């Protein structure tokens, strides 16, 4: 083993990636970026952190993709989509601790800075003669070392033929190997170790001319915007030896620096993005109506349900949310029949009478499902029937549906929503010691949860679940510090809520039901002046007509 | 003897101070005192704002009648006005006059040995000299608590330092202004002209820079509004503190205070065009309930004073079956002198609605005052009539031409004596307005921030523009949608209005007051610290 002694060494090992993902594919970027993720789980190890989408600025200066995913070859490392709490190795990482010796060669600070630096001055130069979209992931990664692990990402750029994957981290290693010339036979050794090979061939040709050097960390983690910009979102407090401080202090530095000395605010063009389906949002750019549909007196027919989905389109809901259950305090549900009885054939029928387009192929609806059970989501999942998943209990009844979130090749969305207790008790627990930060935190600890599990950061909504386990006091309490949610995608529900009523001054009991709508629509007002990103509505087509008149009145015509 | 007694009646520009230190009467305390003004003094040609400041009944039937003869018809120039303000020559000083230092050095005499509702007026005053005007004034504030005081007279740079005038003098002065004591000699000490304090208190300041704020005294270092200026520039910089907060502009719709900028008073709009007057008055008691701070009745063969009068005295008089007083203010959507004039007499509104501001008959200004009383109005801006209107839409610049309008037509009421504080702006939202231009005066309503504005935007067009059975679709939606309105004028502070659909608005308004009303303002940034140092 004159190259292969510790390279292809048998003894496997759980090492921790920070990997950075781009393109310039601005339409199909969440398709791309998100078969990148898919084939990271398949090939490199566990995703356990990512940033948000960004929408960023060239910083240069300092469907076969559909066929390709029926036809890959299978990793020789086994998934397992087992939920956990902690990861030891994620935590040694940050604290820069005892992780396991580097088999490549390190540098130390001063000749990695001294490369590092004449890299740039270099690209510089070079340079001297459209708009990116970027992702940070940190990867618990069972490839051995920086250099195997840059031959299979090489591998992954190949099969997908538009992407950038770089290591910015492995490991507290730091990395500067300056003329890497690896022969075919040893890229293949590599990849044979890590995957069951089978049009393989030219893609090892590719590969053998495109790996010329290695720096650990990328040379650019420091330089771009863009990096910073996706680290701070997953790992703010990390310290690199080889930085001159945390990646947050970093990050403000940066953001501070070019304010000062440049009057830039970098912000405005570079933006956060969610994503709600299959398409970028830019975040506070839009308050989208979700429109509700309760298919619970009892009895609501799929025929009527259904009529009423098309009707919340015509009056402009982008996205519907159906469900079954009531959330309502103190009442249980129908007699006898199903949550699935209830919203499946709704959503079937829905969904057929919706294929009967004529071809509006980008007008349909985002389907949302307001349920905290893993049988109906299942159901609705693998029969193309939702979008998003809205989990009242912040997927905490059972966090198994949090693997049905991620499909081999899809990721579905999801709402998490604070309450305490069920309909019955939860009007009792209604102590808090600090009730914002309190919910705030509980909201980002179910991120953090779902984050370490796999899910994509920019398809989590918070939603502090106005009236659940709150009194009407508390619920206006948390609408007055909304802005507490300001970097974050916000999705809330204030529609028809018992709290609205107690704003109120003072025909037959529908005077109340009046005045409770109309009170609604200055919470939309409200919520669009902001920023909510999505607000839970009954009465689409009021709501819908305020935020076009708000809308027209912030447009400056020329 | 002395000139003072000098039977001729030439014409002198008096700047006076008004201060209370009473709340709810300031405006009746106030508006006496200008009554006063008026009849025993000359003409009110200009007031400022009433401001709240951080430092009788029996009496107007039962009046001493002056000596000269108020004269109500309008004026559009006051040459001896305009003279005073570049200080072109006036008739000389009657009385001593000292000068510049001789002024500052007794000025300061003054403020470092004796070391609130404000309204500054100017007068065109027969009297002859601010002594004789502050015996006026002195035997004017004994018949009335009030302190009223000359801030200035002519250019004159008046000091007199020891003042005793016996009795028989008093009687005089008093006789020669008036067809008739005790105090005015233990209280009448002295007299500086300028008054000593005009350049100190902010208060004063305050109303001269709504007044006169280009007017330049050779006693004072700068213009009104550069010492104005000046002193906000200094109170933020030094004390690092916004003097607005508590010395707040007021506006008077009927006889109380109202903060400027405070609320949005909803104003509910009864069209008796669409009659049953127990229908109508049926809406104005429903409009009360719902919420309505104001009731504006409008009715434009049948006259409008038949559709209107009927309305508002069956109105009065079932307001009389409540044998306490939570009372809408009566606004009336009329531009007819007649129509006004009758409902005034028979005490039936509180407010002239004119949609002309006062331009199809300015004469109507004259009914906006009485002896003791005084009404407010809405100046609204438009062109033509409502056949014509839609094509007269082309303006240099639409929102400032609006703006100078409104602020030419409110120079032509205060210099015709109409309280400052009690004329409203409105922008006429779809009158002569594209539905574009009336959104572009809605994106740029800021520019009423200084002044009371009573906007409408009920039920009009452009509403229905701004959005992508059927008919009784698009009505639903023009209601919709001016809730947007209502929402964005709650946050613009829009002082006013006027909506056909009182309990929505109401709905709206109650929430979005409710979400602004923070228990403790600090809590958002000590809750925050909490959570890090937890
Ligand atoms: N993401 C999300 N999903 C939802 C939400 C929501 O806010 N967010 N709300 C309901 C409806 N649940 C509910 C309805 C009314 C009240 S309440 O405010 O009207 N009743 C009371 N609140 C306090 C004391 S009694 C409370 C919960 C169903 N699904
Ligand atoms: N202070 C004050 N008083 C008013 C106001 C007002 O805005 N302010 N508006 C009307 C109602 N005027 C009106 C109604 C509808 C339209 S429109 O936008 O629907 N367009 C029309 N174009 C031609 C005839 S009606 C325009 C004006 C009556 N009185
Ligand atoms: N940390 C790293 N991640 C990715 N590529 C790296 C890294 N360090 C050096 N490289 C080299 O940078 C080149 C990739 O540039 P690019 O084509 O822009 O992705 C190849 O020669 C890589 O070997
Ligand atoms: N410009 C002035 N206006 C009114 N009173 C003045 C003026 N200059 C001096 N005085 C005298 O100062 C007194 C002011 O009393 P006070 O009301 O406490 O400010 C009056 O009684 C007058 O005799
Ligand atoms: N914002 C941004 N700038 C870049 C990026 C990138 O991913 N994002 N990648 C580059 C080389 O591929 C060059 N510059
Ligand atoms: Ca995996
Ligand atoms: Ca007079
Ligand atoms: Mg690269
Ligand atoms: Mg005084």
């Amino acid at each position: 083993e004159t190259i292969q002694e510790l390279i292809l060494s048998e003894e496997n090992k759980t090492n921790i990636a920070v990997l950075n993902l781009g393109t310039n594919d601005r339409r199909n970027a969440v398709l791309i970026l998100e078969t990148a993720l898919h084939l990271v789980e398949k090939y490199l190890g566990k995703i356990i952190n990512t940033s948000y989408l960004y929408e960023t600025v060239p910083e240069y200066i300092v469907n076969y993709i559909n066929e390709l995913m029926q036809n890959l070859e299978e990793s020789k490392y086994e998934e397992n989509k087992e939920l956990i709490d902690k990861c030891e190795e994620y935590e040694t990482f940050l604290k820069n601790g005892k992780v396991d010796n580097s088999i490549l060669k390190e540098v130390n600070v001063e000749n990695y800075l001294l490369e590092c630096n004449n890299i740039i001055v270099k690209n510089d130069e070079i340079m001297k003669n459209s708009y990116f979209y970027n992702l940070t992931v940190v990867v618990k990664t069972f490839v051995n070392d920086p250099l195997s692990m840059l031959v299979v990402i090489k591998y992954i750029e190949e099969l997908m033929k538009i992407i950038d994957i770089d290591i910015l981290f492995f490991n507290d290693f730091t990395i500067f190997m300056k003329n890497i010339k690896l022969e075919k036979n040893m890229i293949y050794k590599i990849l044979s170790k890590y995957i069951h090979l089978e049009d393989p061939q030219e893609i090892i040709n590719n590969m053998v001319d495109n790996i010329e050097f290695l720096s650990i960390p990328h040379v650019y983690t420091t330089h771009r915007y863009s990096i910073l910009l996706c680290l701070n979102d997953m790992i703010p407090e990390y310290k690199h030896n080889v930085l001159n401080n945390t990646i947050r202090c970093l990050y403000n530095k940066y953001v501070s620096r070019m304010k000062e000395q440049y009057n830039i605010n970098i912000k405005e063009n570079n933006k956060r993005i969610y994503v709600l389906k299959d398409r970028i949002s830019y975040l506070k750019e839009k308050t989208n109506i979700v429109g509700i549909l309760n298919v619970n007196g009892i009895f609501v027919e799929p025929k009527r349900a259904v009529q009423r989905m098309f009707e919340m389109i015509n009056e402009g809901a982008s996205v519907i949310d159906i469900g079954g259950e009531s959330s309502a305090p103190f009442v249980i549900p129908n007699p006898k029949i199903s949550e699935r009885d209830l919203v499946v054939p709704v959503l079937q029928l829905f969904q057929k009478e919706w294929n009967d387009i004529i071809v509006k192929c980008d007008a349909k609806p985002i389907i949302s499902i307001d349920t905290i059970n893993y049988n109906v989501f299942k159901e609705c999942v693998d029969n193309d029937l939702v979008d998003i998943l809205n989990d009242i209990s912040a997927c905490t009844n059972n966090p198994e549906i949090i693997k049905l979130l991620k499909k081999k090749n899809k990721f579905y969305s999801v709402v998490l929503m604070h309450k305490r207790g069920n309909p019955h008790t939860m009007d009792k627990l209604t102590n808090y010691d600090n009730l914002v930060y309190d919910i705030k935190n509980y909201l980002e600890q179910r991120l953090n949860f779902l984050v370490l599990n796999g899910i994509p950061r920019y398809r989590i909504l918070f939603d502090i679940g106005l009236g659940f386990a709150k009194k009407h006091d508390q619920s206006i309490k948390l609408l007055q510090n909304i802005h507490v949610y300001d970097e974050y995608p916000l999705f809330i529900g204030y529609s028809r809520k018992r709290f609205i009523a107690h704003c109120m001054n003072d025909d037959k009991d529908q005077l109340l039901y009046q005045k409770n709508i109309c009170g609604g629509l200055a919470i939309a007002s409200y919520s669009y002046y902001k920023k909510v990103d999505l607000i839970r509505v009954h009465d689409v087509l009021e709501t819908k007509s305020v935020l076009d008149v708000l809308t027209k009145i912030d447009q400056v015509k020329d």
